[PDB]
This record gives structure tokens, C-alpha cells and sequence, in this order.
């Protein structure tokens, strides 16, 4: 049915409910082998992956690095201090010796355009390691960590309170693929881009979802089984950070966000976190999923690069979704 | 009777000298079985490392990754630079996502309560990398090195000549559980630390071995049967080096200062060397035991990583220590 | 009859024409044992490799990194930043050090003198990752390009334009020892060093071919079967750029270049590649090898490794050069 060797993954965008899904039942599997059996899987062996980061990372770069290598293949991490991109070479350039040297590529950047010169000049799997617009492989860590929380996804209604950034576009290209509502408030001015929530409108109704966009954080936590919020001033936009402290006054998630919340919320942050977005005694909670949800980016990256590189076919049951 | 594995690294002074002798037992064991037998032998495989440095390194650096290497794990390099530390993330949320991704946690600092934090914080071991107070897995280099020297390592005395450094402190916090004595000059007003002096004095006398500190570079050196120095500005120090300089003089070894101590004398130093606290004569002297010492900082850590996440038993016969 | 196990490569003009013939054999044989019939050959099982970059990399960097992992090695990625070298320890004691905790060192360097104190001083072999003076293991990847396209290298012209830099010194210590001709074009000023043509005149006289230095484009591209360019400005030679710009107008290869050419005609740059040296037409022909020979820097970098590190013979027949 699905088959996902050879595609790049630069926004779930591309991908259908059916194809998540895999990518999230591969995860499960490879976390019941590996984390639970012990079980050692060197589905990568003879394969390296060309990883540039041109911005700083803690979750995505130990994830992808230790991932690849758990699957025995080399991780090569590439910063744009070492290398000629930008200063001495062309992107079209780099992208073909990388398709000669590499087996996949994982890119953290700026604009997604240039994962989109990547993946057309490559021949070999461009996945997207965050950019200002996306960010698709954190989204498979999250819906991972609330089916094993929940033991299925359909009917779940995500609470975004905060900007209208990357990972709240993630979210917004692949919620109702899974028949999950979205709620999301953002201060005005810091809506998410108006072609996302064009196509997301377009999935809430062919799936039959619910997706709301308002202001007000207390409508989008409104009968919430997950609140989700991020920080204020993403990557690349701190010369902002007084205009936005000043715009997202009111927006912080606190025990206030979730008294309104469905009775079994639980809480989302993609990290790193800031003190201005949520407190201590959500984020700390019980009912944070958040370090969980931040293991999972390993799992479920090791997922991607297994499915997009190799003809594995999962062992485990397909999870109820 | 020693178990080890689980347990964090951060100071010697934590390890009695039962499971200080285990290391050095277990470094010999795999320096006979892959350097000499040129076994492979995976112990670490499916494992990994996550290695934080904040302060340049050769030798922790390429002994650490290699070797984690060489036993099948596979080490991840981290710099300030490239992860979110300090920068957009606290250090107790960068020790809960490390826990998650790797096995265990090398970090060189300069805060010796930052790797307090990282253990309390984390669920994975958290081995010293080198920190501002101690330095301890360079002794265990040291000390394997001196056995392999001498056959033995109880009642030899030890001359340390320099700065009441990491270094030094690491030496108080185990001479004398291998019932070796310690006689250490430095510049008035640049002693050790005196907590440790304190806890030096009773592991001495527990042992029955002697302590001396002292200003005199002669009196440190007599008798002694290994000279040991570092250099006189430690990274961070750089802005004393004036001040440093000018007290230091009169502190550099020579063969005046060999002339004074015992007939079987050898030297010591856990490099990088300058010029200044010791001449080219004695450094690289027959006597001078500084690249076998290097080289052991390779076989050491692997066996601190071997003990801390594996059930493995030595195979070699133990040292005479 | 050939033995290089042990060797250092600094440059190619300490190695015959059976010797460099014997690498590239290796290159063939690793290139379709790997690439071609997909298997896993762990020849470098055990082994480390300290990779010291003074300079940006792409492709050596990644062609190291994954074909020494992709023969079983751990590769270790070692700059300025993060390592003693140069500003607290000596390159004298870093080779030292450097010799007892991995199995060789690749180094990008600006001076080639310190790539001979580091072979002087290690007892490891030390490759040398490109100097301001020579670059051998390019002409590696040049040679096996055009062993590949042509069938066979003696008696091809090689027609060199643009700088005498270490690119065209690299061709120059080893064209002839392969029976193929040399005519070079540089701007008056601008010439290969004196000591290394002297040098390339003797060789082009025992083997018989012919060297011409040229400052005229066109006499140097006339009758060639390769035409072969680089960036008018290297590394380290960015302050040059107004003069450079200045003395190198006329030299941009096109297809008025190719014209005068052989009619079997193809193009290399080592890259990276700028607009000055030579236009898209010919960068992007279908006569351009431009990307082969970036992708053949990763069989032949492996083939250098396997025969300074092991007794590895090679299985496949002895391509026709
Ligand atoms: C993982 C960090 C996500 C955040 N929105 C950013 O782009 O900085
Ligand atoms: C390994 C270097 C040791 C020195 N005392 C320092 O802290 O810089
Ligand atoms: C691989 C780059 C070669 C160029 N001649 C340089 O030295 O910069």
C-alpha cells in the first residue's frame, strides 16, 4: 500500500494520513526492538547521512546523530563554518556531491526554498530538519508520544496557544489526517501564513475535523485534550523580541490555560523552553509530556531515514490511531 | 565486591581505592586484549555518548571519542556553539533530553556544580570531562602509567610542582588510597583548595602515607619518585598570566629539581606543555613518561565507560598496584 | 612489488607511476565491490582516523568522513576551534599524542612544511588533505574520472588554465608518470613554482611527454583531450582577489576554450567552483566530469587509507591505464 523509499520529506504537506501513519508504526516498532527487546538492528549499515545545520539544535542533532548510528550507519554533521555553502559554492553544487557522497541528507535552515533546491538538484532523500516555515519531524515525535498516552489519536483536539510558526504549521498539514481538531490562538499580527491555513482548512473538511483560529487562549484550550505552545521568539527573529514580549502578554499556558482544558489534558512543548510561554507548574506537571515527546524525535527520526532509505517492513502491530 | 556501573564519575575523590584499582585493573585488561591481542571487542555497541565540551581539548577529546568508537558505541561531539546550552536552554532540561538520547554523558566544563546539576538532573552516567576543580580521569591515565613503570604503585611518593590546580586536586583526592605519599609546592597564594587539602590530610591518614604541602619547589621535589607539573595558566586563567608569571618564578622543573629526588625518578605532565613549567631537558627526558601517560588517557576512558554502563569482568589477571 | 603500507602521502611526487597506479587500482576495486556489487567490507575495522582541518572542506571532508566509516573506521573531525594546536600546545607534541590514539591523520593545512613535522614527528601515516602547495589526493580522483571515461590514460593531453597553484602542482608531479602530456596556462606572475617544474621537466623527460608553460589560454587548450581549470583566488588568498581578478581576464574556459580542443574533449574542476574560471556552458556539458570526479575523491580517499593502514590485495583486474 504505502511506499515511501527514495521520497524526500520536507513538510507532511506532501504526505497522506496513511503515509503518517506508517512513519508512526515504524517508529513503535523500532522502539519495541531496539528500546524494549534490546535488540540490536543494523538497517543502515554501509549508508551515511550528510546532516547541515544552520542553526543550533540539541533535540534534532542528537536525535539524527545517535539514531543513525544506532542502525549502523554514519552521521556526518556539517556546519556552515566548515563547509563551502554560501561563502565559496553554490547550493545546486553542494547538493549534487552530497547525492554522490551521501545516502540521505538532514538540513536544519532558514528558508524552506532552499530544502526545495535541495530536493530537486539531489537524488538522494532531503528531510527537512526544521526551517522558518516547517517542521514535520517534530510533529511525528508529538502524534507518537499522544497515541502511546492516549492508545489512539481520532477525535483529540490540539490547543495551540502561541505564535503562528513553524511547528504550529506542521500541526496545522497533518492534525486531520489523523482526525484530530486543532484549536490554535495566536496574538493578532501572528497568525499562521495564510497558505497553510488555507490547506488546513481544506483537511479539516475533507476529514471532517474541526480547526479554529482565534485570539484568545482560553477559546483555544477550550475542551483541549493537549495544550501546545512554543517559544515566543523562534530562531532567526530575536531582533523582535521586544514588539513580541509586548504582543503575547496573556499568552502564557498556566494552570488558569488548563482548568478549562478537557479532563485527561495533557501538555506539548517542542523545547527549548523559555519562562515566557508557559510556567513551571504546567510545564513540570504530571500531565507534561514533554521529556517523552522529546526521546521520541529519536524513534521516530530513525523511522524516517529506515522508510525513505531501505525496504524494512515493520514487525510490530500496526497502533490503533 | 566492586560495582560501578550506573554510577556518575565527577571526582576521585567519591571512589575508594578498591574501584579506583577496578579501572586501572579493567584499562589493562582491554589495553592487553585489543592493543596487544588486536581483538575487537564491541561492548559499547548500540550505545552512545554524548560529549559536551566548553573548553578546547586534544587529548580528552581523542581518547573519548575513539575509544567509545573502538568498543562499538558511537560518540556525539557538542559544542556551546552548536547546542541550545546556556544560550535558549537551562541546564536541567539539556540533562533530562540527554538521558533520553544517549547512554551516558562526557562533559568538559568549568563549573564543577554544572556536572553536579547534569547528575542530579540526568538518569544516565556523567563522567568529568575536566572541570575548574578536578580532573579525575587524567589521574586514572597517570596512575596506570606509573604501574606499568614501576610494576607497583604503593609507597611511591609523588612531587607536584606548579599551581594548586584540577590536577593536583585530583592527585589529593587518590594518592593515598593507593598508599602513596604526596609532596606538593606551589606559590604562596596559589595553594589547593583548602576543603580539599582537609580531605587529603584524612585519606593520608587513613592510609598511613604523608602529605606535605609546601612553597619550596626543592623540598617537594626530594625524594620523590615522580615529578609531576601542569602549565601555570589553566584555560580560563588567562587574564592572571602577568601576575602569574611573575609568581611562578623559580617553579619551572629542571634537572636541579631531579637532581634532588629519588634515583628511579620519572616525570609527568597531562599536557598541553609550555615552556615555562618545565624545560625541554626533563620533558623530554628518557624519565619523562608524557606520551605513554597521553596515550593512556585512550585505555582509561574506555574502562570508566565500560565500568559505568556494562556488566563486563576483566579477563586480565589484576595489577599489582 | 608495490608497498605503501605504512607510508605517508604528502605529495605525489614521493610515489612512481606503479605506485600511483597500484591506488587507483585499489580505487577500481573498492569502487565496485561497494558501489557496484553492495558489499560490506569492513577493512578498517578497529581503526581511527584524526582528520585536522586548518581550511573549509566539502568534498574532502565528506568523502573522508564516509568512506572511512564505510570501511568499518571511526573518522574524527579535529579544527582549530576545538583542539590545542597552535594556540597552548606545539604541532610537534600534538603529532606525538596524535600517533598513540588513532591510526592516521588527514590534514588541510595552509603550509606543507607542517604536514612533513607531522610525518616526522608521528609514527602514524599522515595524509595530506590539501596545502597551499600541493592537493595528491585530487589528482587521484582526477586520474580515475578519466581512466573511467577514456578507457585508458596514456598519451591524453591534460590542458591546464588558470592558476599555478597546488592543483596544477599536483598534475605536474604526476601526469608524466602516467605517459600523459601537460600544456599550462597561468598569468605571467602567476606561474607553478620554479622547484616544482624543474621537477615535472626531468619526469616529462624519462617518460617521454611533453610540458609546456604557457601564459596563452588557447596554446595550452589546443589539441588537449582535458581541460582542467580551478578558482583564480584559493584559499588564503582572498586579500589578492582585485589583482587577481585584474591579471586573470582572458582565462575563463568556454566553448571558444573547447574548440581548439581534442575532439574527445571533457572538463574537471576540482570545485568548488566559481563564475570566473570557466562559464555554465562548459561547467554543465554533457563533456563536463566535474561531478564523477567529486564523487570519485570518496573511492579513492578509501583506497589511500586501505593502503597505508592494511594488507588488503585487490580482487579486481588491474584497469588499463
Ligand atoms: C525547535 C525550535 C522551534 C522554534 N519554533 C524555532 O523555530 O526556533
Ligand atoms: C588538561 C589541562 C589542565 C589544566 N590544569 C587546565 O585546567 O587548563
Ligand atoms: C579544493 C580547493 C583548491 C584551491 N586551489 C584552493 O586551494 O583553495
Amino acid at each position: 500500500k504505502v511506499q515511501l523509499k527514495g521520497r524526500d520529506l520536507l513538510t507532511l504537506k506532501n504526505f497522506t494520513g496513511e503515509e503518517i501513519k506508517y512513519m508512526l508504526w515504524l517508529s513503535a516498532d523500532l522502539k519495541f526492538r531496539i528500546k524494549q527487546k534490546g535488540e540490536y538492528l543494523p538497517l543502515l549499515q554501509g549508508k551515511s547521512l550528510g546532516m547541515i545545520f544552520e542553526k543550533r539544535s540539541t533535540r534534532t542533532r542528537l536525535s539524527t546523530e545517535t539514531g543513525f548510528a544506532l542502525l549502523g550507519g554514519h552521521p556526518c554533521f556539517l556546519t556552515t563554518q566548515d563547509i563551502h555553502l554560501g561563502v565559496n559554492e553554490s547550493l545546486t553544487d553542494t547538493a549534487r556531491v552530497l547525492s554522490s557522497m551521501a545516502d540521505a541528507v538532514l538540513a536544519r535552515v532558514y528558508k524552506q526554498s532552499d530544502l526545495d533546491t535541495l530536493a530537486k538538484e539531489a537524488s538522494i532523500p532531503i528531510i527537512n530538519g526544521l526551517s522558518d516555515l516547517y517542521h514535520p519531524i517534530q510533529i511525528l515525535a508529538d502524534y507518537l508520544t499522544l497515541q502511546e498516552h492516549y492508545s489512539s489519536l481520532k477525535g483529540l483536539t490540539l490547543s495551540w496557544i502561541g505564535d503562528g510558526n513553524n511547528i504550529l504549521h506542521s500541526i496545522m498539514m497533518s492534525a486531520a489526517k489523523f482526525g484530530m481538531h486543532l484549536q490554535a490562538a495566536t496574538p493578532k499580527g501572528y497568525e499562521p501564513d495564510a497558505s497553510v491555513t488555507k490547506l488546513a482548512e481544506q483537511y479539516a473538511k475533507e476529514n471532517g475535523t474541526k480547526l479554529l483560529l482565534t485570539n484568545d487562549p482560553l477559546e483555544a484550550a477550550h475542551g483541549g485534550n493537549v495544550l501546545i505552545t512554543d517559544t515566543w521568539i523562534s530562531m532567526g527573529r530575536e531582533e523582535e523580541k521586544k514588539k513580541r514580549l509586548q504582543a503575547f502578554q496573556g499568552y502564557q499556558v498556566t494552570m488558569k490555560t488548563a482548568k478549562v482544558a478537557a479532563s485527561d489534558w495533557t501538555f506539548l512543548h517542542c523545547l527549548p523552553r523559555k519562562p515566557e510561554e508557559v510556567d513551571d507548574e504546567v510545564f513540570y506537571s504530571p500531565r507534561s509530556l514533554v521529556f517523552p515527546e522529546a526521546e521520541n524525535r529519536k524513534w521516530t527520526i530513525m523511522a524516517v531515514m529506515v522508510s525513505l532509505l531501505t525496504d524494512y517492513s515493520p514487525q510490530l502491530q500496526k497502533p490503533k490511531f
